[PDB]
């Protein structure tokens, strides 16, 4: 805003023309501070991705520095708002923020992830000039990924009469769905009223039910409540009923929506309308058969995802969110862990709408700080409130673990995508000192969650599960006891099967599986010179697996529940096998400094694995996909020039072929055939069990051909259980591979070619290098530059190398394995932008985007 | 007096020599002549005659140019539905800019009042209770159409204000007139006579700032002169006082002696105008 | 080039940039669409055809308004006698604006032509060569009937042109159309795809200029896209281009396989339009 006044609506955007000033001498709390030479700045806003990569900082939070940032916006409250209450709130800060008012000091908050509010009403100056000040101390180091700090989730008003629903103040319980689905549905409703005026009020509540989008005359249920005394100054907690007639359930394949709508009455008018978003669905766990979603049983195919977007760094901007799930749910992703922290919420909003289950973690340790971070929340989890902090979202009484955990419940309580809450991670792991608290510790969070919210089933993740520590074995059982799940941090199927024979009455599954590390494009060797690291799925870490290896030991197992693969997408720091826990470079400068975890990489390009991965999750898509590029400078070459060549498929069986170069005929160099397994529970799977298939079992989930290096194109027909062939139309992945000419032209495309002239929404540009003939050079590194004109602005560019340090905010860089991405972001006035890609001696590639004017 | 935003409580003089001497606060100023806000006032609450009057005038040295030339555009109206056009300079056709249809509202007493609910309203309430257009700026004529709810066109003859608004020429010609050319003869009835300088078509010319020249002859005296301009520290007593925004007034008065009375405005390098007033005996 | 009246001999822009970078001087614009012009020269020279066209369109954002709001309507023809209708929006029935007649003259090599030398005839004789009406602008339907010098009426699929204009409604779908629809596979030949915006009832939206986008697959590919706008500085290389007054064009070449190329138009809002061009191979 530059003004508040009505009507806005009653929770609106406040991201807009903020002041910034990294400084960690200045005091500009005072509203008549002098900030005309601070930068002008939009939220979401991240500090730490505009400086510059430091040998005297960690590898583990990619050598960026934090620091001490100050925000600052001035703005008018006009008076038409004067007996109006005003709040502020904020989604996520990183971290130790401190809130001033017009030069009051309202509170203060540690956590950089859990969400936060501040009532403004008692200082705000209604007919004048407001400012609100915003202190954040990222004094490194806090975290083993990195963090980014300041602002990086987004901000609103919430603007409210003196009567009104509470923040995040309704809750919906379906306690009989699973029995009443397709019927009348008994929804249980508790509201909490405030009545912040000066008399007592009459107070009946109009609750509605009806479609996302959606009107009032749509509604499939609502309620009146009986009247009841809220006195001046109090507020209750109102109990009500809908009878829901027979609502769509909440599916992965249908997601319904629906608004529920309180509307506050006092005498016989309308005060307050409070809407939040719900969906109609039910899980289990069960200890022999895994997890079922509205009844019916379904694998958790998982990912582990980190919150940051890439060269956009820690900002959650809804569109980069949004196309990180559209990505993972092409690879057959169901599910998403929230490592190792509550997600903004535009994750949680995307999720409701595109059916993806959502198991939301709020802590990675707890009151024992992890790898030497001497800053991090383990220093904070178990200090108390002060009395005048006014900070609010959650339970205030106990201590900062607490409040954190009880306001992400708050916030997400309603979403259906939410199911289940995480309470810790590897919480005994890189910490120093006993563990002999750590069962009570847990117990404790056990019992704030339940207390918190009885409908969805609490875990955690664990590693010393597969070591049987003590402690461990106790935290399980009282999870369990408390109808919990339990999740084991990279147990193998041994472990897996040791766990449910000791442990029989445990629901349990892979909370953290693989940290397979692999870049993208590499092929000149296949295991784990160049600060990068194979594409073949044949390189882990020590204590994970390779992809094959964890899903194999996962799919067989119908108790073990499901997978969350570590990770989703490649994410700044933690540059495994060259991490650092301390100060100081790792190899030689330029170091790594993003993870080589993810099966896509920080621009949202694929690794190959991706198409494994999709080969045996997504039912919606066949998959044949060929690895290595067949460039002779690219290749691995083995025991008589033969190269290792790997298809990853769905399709029952495969032939392949070899074309010479310049020719149009080709010859068969093999075929294979698939074997479909049935597990006990229904799931099935497929295996090669050819007289020539690899020793070892899980690496038969995908074939292998050794064919000899020589020019031209290496090909892959598909063919189904009846020996149809399975045309390339309804196929995804590189079916061909082919010897490319030298780099001649880009080739520039926009994934999104309309969208919203809001000042947020966003289109991402991929360009590859081709030869003349349009196939991607393999290991083409050109230098690409990008020139952006007309209705937006150039905000990131990225080819996801590790090594690479070149600016994010400059408007060119490298392509790396022939693919370098640009990003661009819309303006508040509708019109067009032209994006040019340009390098020496290649052709160049424009792409054009339309944005248009908010409805 | 009270000239804020230049007033002051004790003495001495506020911003330099002259200083603002009377109020801006006005929806008329002191010589009578209606400031542009007069017709929003009277599309609100003169349900006797219908309205449709637009700024600015259309002159390049007095518009304010925003976003890409773009001219703010405002009409006040009590019709239905407005059509906006333009026509360029020297030429006979015009082309439609844009349309925007008014709202009904009713309070529960039966009052009822008209606000604008378009698409591209504003964001702030009480100015969509009138109709605002950005405009290129271009040499020429913005005028504008009003409809009632039937769509049957309101014509000009019914309407009060600018309905057009077009770039002048320099000033080349006084125009005064008479608002009763009768007035009794009893030494106290008066008549105010308007003068406009305007082009040679007889467009008033925005700015100008003219020294008109009064010559009273006959049964009558000049017992003022003005031109509501706040700073103008000239005598009301003089014959003689710039115009200001294109106008500028004489008063008059009559004798208690039936006859004539003869009003020449003069002003250097203009064609002059003038008017006669009768001054009719009592019994 | 030369794109007079925004020509330059010498280096920098004309006028605002983006510039107008080709010429305006064509009776048919660079993507081969005609202009109003082309009926005329038609009228004048083609005498294999018959010609009936009329100007404007007939949407109220578009038109000329002259005094009385009436729109100069012109009909370029080769006809002895034209008589001028008008179908108000909504009726079915057509009532008659005007009726005149040509008068043919001879030189003394024999050449003969049509001039209008009725009591209404324009002051400039050259005009004559055409028929104009002045009509009171309203939503509907303008239409033409002609006759030959024995009033019997010429049918429509003996003539060329525009012989009715309508009032359409709001852009709701493309249509495309491949000048040849069978093209040689030697990749040199060309097949010519205008794309019209139209309303839901097939008419041309004068004004529309949807960015309209090209998906090309098959035996062919796309090698331009025009829409004929002076200043209009979008790639011709791209697979898209605004519209402009309602059209645009694709050209597409063939290759030297023989085959099926396939085309399909599209726009953000709009039904999209989807055409088979057959290639076939050299004997
Ligand atoms: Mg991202
Ligand atoms: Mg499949
Ligand atoms: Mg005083
Ligand atoms: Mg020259
Ligand atoms: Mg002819
Ligand atoms: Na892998
Ligand atoms: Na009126
Ligand atoms: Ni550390």
């Amino acid at each position: 805003s530059s003004a508040v006044d009505s009507k806005q609506n009653r929770t609106s955007d406040f991201d807009a023309n903020w002041k910034f000033m990294l400084s960690d001498s200045v005091q500009a709390q005072d509203p008549a501070f002098d900030d005309s030479a601070w930068q002008q700045v939009d939220l979401p806003h991240d500090y730490s991705i505009t400086q510059k990569y430091s040998q005297s900082n960690e590898a583990e939070s990619a050598y960026l520095p934090g620091g001490t940032g100050w925000y600052r916006k001035s703005f008018t409250i006009d008076r038409d708002l004067a007996g109006k209450r005003i709040a502020i709130n904020f989604d996520g800060v990183y971290m130790n923020a401190t809130v001033w008012f017009n030069g009051v000091k309202l509170g203060t908050h540690p956590y950089g992830y859990s969400p936060f509010s501040f009532d403004l009403t008692g200082n705000a100056k209604f007919g004048g000039e407001n400012t609100i000040v915003v202190k954040v101390e990222n004094r490194l180091p806090s975290s083993r990924w990195y963090s980014g700090s300041g602002i990086y989730r987004d901000v609103t008003l919430t603007v409210t009469d003196g009567v009104h629903v509470g923040n995040n103040g309704v809750a919906i319980k379906t306690p009989s769905l699973a029995t009443q689905n397709g019927g009348n549905v008994t929804m249980n409703l508790t509201t909490k009223v405030a009545n912040d005026t000066e008399a007592a009020a009459n107070i009946t509540l109009k609750q509605t039910v009806f479609p996302k989008g959606g009107k009032t005359d749509a509604a499939i249920g609502t309620v009146t409540t009986a009247s009841k005394s809220i006195a001046a100054g109090a507020s209750a907690d109102v109990t009500s009923t809908i009878t829901a007639a027979s609502p769509k359930l909440w599916s992965i394949k249908n997601p319904n929506l629906y608004t529920v709508r309180t509307e506050v009455l006092n005498g016989d008018t309308v005060l307050d309308t409070y809407d939040t978003e719900y969906g109609f669905r039910w899980t289990g766990f069960d200890a022999t058969s895994g997890f079922s979603l509205n009844g019916e049983k379904v694998k958790l195919k998982g990912v582990s995802m980190h919150h940051d977007q890439g060269s956009l760094g820690a900002v959650a901007n809804r569109r980069a969110i949004e196309r990180q799930v559209e990505i993972l749910q092409k690879m057959g992703v169901n599910s998403i862990r929230t490592t190792h922290n509550p997600a903004a919420k535009a994750l949680i909003d995307v999720c409701n709408e595109k059916g993806v289950l959502v198991v939301e973690e709020v802590f990675d340790m707890w009151n024992r700080s992890k790898n030497g971070n001497t800053e991090d929340y383990g220093k904070w989890f178990g200090q108390t409130i002060a009395g005048d902090n006014a900070v609010l979202g959650g339970d205030k009484d106990e201590t900062w673990a607490k409040f954190d955990l009880t306001s992400t419940i708050n916030r997400d309580r309603n979403a259906p995508s939410v199911i289940m809450w995480s309470l810790g991670n590897e919480m005994m792991e890189g910490i120093s000192g006993s563990v002999s608290d750590f069962p009570a510790t847990s117990a404790k969070l056990v019992a704030w969650t339940k207390a918190a919210d009885s409908t969805r089933p609490m875990t955690y993740g664990d590693n010393k599960i597969k070591a049987n520590w003590n402690e461990s074995n106790t935290m399980g059982d009282n999870l369990t006891a408390n109808g919990g799940v339990v999740g084991t941090n990279y147990s193998d199927g041994a472990n897996y099967d040791k766990i449910r024979t000791t442990h029989p009455s445990w629901a349990i599954y892979g909370s953290e599986t693989a940290s397979a590390i692999n870049s993208r494009g590499i092929y000149n060797r296949t295991t784990g010179s160049d600060k990068q690291l194979t594409s073949y799925d044949n390189s882990a870490v020590g204590w994970g697996a390779v992809a094959s290896s964890a899903w194999y030991d996962v799919v067989q197992r119908d108790f073990v529940a499901g997978t969350y693969v570590w990770t989703g997408f490649d994410y700044l720091g933690e540059p495994t096998p060259w991490n650092g826990t301390g100060s100081g470079a790792v190899g030689s400068w330029p170091s790594p400094k993003n993870s080589y975890f993810g099966i896509v990489d920080t621009a949202g390009f694929p690794k190959d694995t991706y198409y494994f991965y999709q080969s045996q999750w997504n039912d919606d898509v066949h998959t044949l996909h060929i690895l290595p590029a067949w460039n002779e400078n690219v290749v691995a070459k083995g025991s008589g020039n033969k190269v290792p060549v790997v298809v990853y498929t769905d399709a029952a069986k495969v032939k392949l072929y070899f074309t010479p170069k310049g020719s149009t005929e080709k010859r068969l160099i093999g075929e294979k055939s698939f074997t479909k397994k049935t597990t006990a529970a229904g799931y099935t799977y497929q295996v090669y069990e050819g007289t020539d298939k690899d020793s070892t079992a899980h690496k038969n989930m995908y074939l292998t051909w050794n064919v000899p290096w020589a020019e031209g194109t290496i090909s892959a027909e598909a063919y189904d259980e009846n020996n149809r062939l399975i045309p390339e139309g309804s196929t995804e992945g590189n079916a061909s591979v082919t010897t490319t000419g030298k780099a001649a032209k880009l080739k520039a495309d926009a994934d999104r070619k309309t969208i919203t002239a809001d000042g947020k929404d966003l289109s991402y540009i991929e360009v590859d290098v081709t030869d003349a003939n349009g196939h991607i050079v393999p290991d083409a590194a050109n230098r690409v530059t990008f020139d952006v004109k007309g209705a937006g602005k150039l905000v990131g560019v990225d080819n996801g190398s590790s090594p690479d340090h070149d600016s994010y905010q400059a408007d060119n860089r490298k392509a790396f394995s022939g693919k370098v991405l640009a990003i661009v972001q819309s303006t508040k006035e509708a019109g067009e932008i032209t994006v040019t890609a340009k390098a020496d001696g290649l052709q160049s590639s424009t792409v054009k985007i339309a944005t248009t004017a908010v409805p």
